[PDB]
């Protein structure tokens, strides 16, 4: 499995941007281009199904698995308070068998199928967010927040609220920032601090598929045949979406 490490011991904005580009560069097919734009497109499915992301602090490493065909989250690996490596996985994304190739460190009996699903709503319910709209939006984003949430699972007893909070941040700070340069630029502008998320972040995240199919089938030379609205205003130029990666939709036109 390919692994990409983010070092969180005094990171720089340039190192985080290079890390995001390594994700994009691993999954994209450089031969595909949709709607006459140059946005990177994820390639077709292959036998190399998973990508391993390592978050390294000075206290240890916590790893996250993502699918290479769509960047969905699949599992995470962390040591518990007795220093045993444990892997936690979403059954609809990966099997116990394939999980031993993704995280060879965890044996079969140290694998645990998660009890909730990987959609944001279900992780958010398990994160027990009591403020505002009760979604991930209220937790914010930022390198320092990823580090604090990572440390709450690293060599600690499993606690569903900490785990779910970690997942919400880790997924957004890897797969969503790879897809959406608006979100990447927010992290970069506020580096390394924790900062508020906004509705535009949430709107991009739920519209990846509508954005990708509109560029593929309803755009010519980077301009949409009609106005689109994903909740943050009417858009006609594809470059206002600041896209980092589109979903794979096959061969262009």
């Amino acid at each position: 499995v390919t692994s990409i490490t983010l070092d969180l011991v005094n990171p720089t904005a340039g190192q985080y941007s290079s890390f995001v580009d390594k994700i994009r560069n691993n999954v994209k097919d450089p031969n595909l281009k949709y709607g006459g734009t140059d946005i990177a497109v994820i390639g077709p499915p292959s036998k190399e199904k998973f990508l391993r992301i390592n978050f390294q602090s000075s206290r240890g490493t916590v790893s996250l698995g993502l699918k290479r065909d769509n960047l969905y989250v699949v599992a995470y690996l962390a040591m518990d308070n007795t220093n045993v490596n444990r892997a936690y996985y979403f059954k609809s994304e990966i099997t116990s068998a394939e999980l031993t190739a993704l995280f060879p460190e965890a044996t079969t009996a140290n694998q645990k199928a998660l009890e909730y699903t990987e959609d944001y709503q279900s992780i958010e319910k398990n994160a027990q967010i009591t403020q505002g709209d009760k979604s991930r939006k209220e937790l914010g984003l930022g390198i320092d927040l990823l580090l604090t949430f990572m440390e709450a699972v690293n060599k600690k007893a499993r606690v569903v609220k900490n785990e779910a909070r970690f997942l919400l941040i880790a997924i957004q700070m890897t797969a969503e920032v790879a897809r959406f340069r608006y979100i990447q630029n927010l992290v970069t502008k506020n580096f390394p601090n924790k900062f508020d998320s906004d509705n535009k972040v949430i709107q991009f995240e739920v519209s990846w598929r509508k954005i990708s199919t509109a560029i593929y089938g309803d755009a010519k030379n980077g301009v949409f045949n009609k106005d689109y609205d994903f909740g943050f205003g009417k858009v006609r130029q594809v470059k206002d979406l600041q896209m980092g990666l589109l979903m794979y939709l096959g061969k262009p036109k």
